[PDB]
């Protein structure tokens, strides 16, 4: 089994080589990855970062961007995960196929985010913040990335205050999702790299 919803299905043909399995999986997740690249190019200040820092932000942050974008695949009420094919699998079945604490943590994350029911504009600006907030270990011009982060966070505060003048705490709640995403990213990378 391959219990990642970026796949078309969690079932693996055991008579395929590791390479064929990855190739097929890549045909499923690659369009999503390319969509994050096009999204990043549309953050105006992103293009002013060095080419190295652009690539490194995408390398570190693509997972967190997609986690936000695809939080709606996790239906906490139905306890189902929708895979990129549109097929749905119960949490129980996925656990029997080898999913565990990480899947549970993503449900918890998605439930809390899904429940905020952000508008498209709010979700899009939050996602920009997520990308530019990516792990900085690979970054050559930290101050430039921090400046862009600050600019986007200010825009997000302004948008949230417009849209939620009596619930400003939504802005703080969104910032507090950043270390949660970093945790999901760390745990997920461990699972990704352990895949045999
Ligand atoms: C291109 C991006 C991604 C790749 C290449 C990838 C790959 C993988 C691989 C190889 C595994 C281990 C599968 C197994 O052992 O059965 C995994 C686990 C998983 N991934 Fe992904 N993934 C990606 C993005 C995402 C995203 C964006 C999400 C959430 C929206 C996600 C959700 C999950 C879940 C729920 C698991 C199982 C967690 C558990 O074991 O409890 N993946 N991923």
């Amino acid at each position: 089994h391959l219990v990642c919803p970026m796949s078309k299905s969690p079932y693996v043909d055991p008579h395929k080589s590791g390479h064929e399995i990855w190739e097929e999986f890549s045909m499923s997740f690659t369009p999503a990855v390319k969509e994050v690249v096009e999204f990043a190019k549309r953050i105006p200040g992103f293009r002013d970062l060095s080419q190295h820092d652009q690539v490194n932000l995408l390398k570190a942050g693509t997972f967190e961007v997609l986690m936000v974008r695809f939080a709606s695949l996790f239906d906490a009420k139905e306890r189902t995960v929708t895979f990129l094919s549109g097929k749905k699998y119960s949490v129980d079945d996925l656990h029997s196929m080898g999913a565990g604490d990480l899947l549970n943590s993503m449900f918890e994350f998605s439930e809390k985010l899904n429940a905020l029911q952000l508008s498209d504009e709010e979700m899009s600006l939050f996602t920009a913040v997520v990308l530019v907030s990516a792990d900085r270990s690979g970054i050559e011009n930290v101050n430039s990335v921090e400046a862009l982060q600050e600019t986007l966070i200010r825009a997000l505060r302004t948008l949230i205050m417009k849209n939620h003048p009596n619930e400003a705490s939504i802005f703080t709640k969104l910032l507090l999702k950043l270390p949660d995403l970093r945790s999901l990213n760390n745990m997920h990378s461990e699972e990704l790299l352990a895949f045999k």
